[PDB]
């Protein structure tokens, strides 16, 4: 699943999800412009 595979390689991204799951993190750190 490509959301998860970009957000889970950046720690950033991945510590997000583990409090708001892959979808909401992935559209927060990837989503603007």
């Amino acid at each position: 699943e490509p959301k998860r595979e970009v957000c889970e390689l950046n720690p950033d991204c991945d510590e997000l999800a583990d409090h708001i799951g892959f979808q909401e993190a992935y559209r927060r750190f990837y989503g603007p412009v």
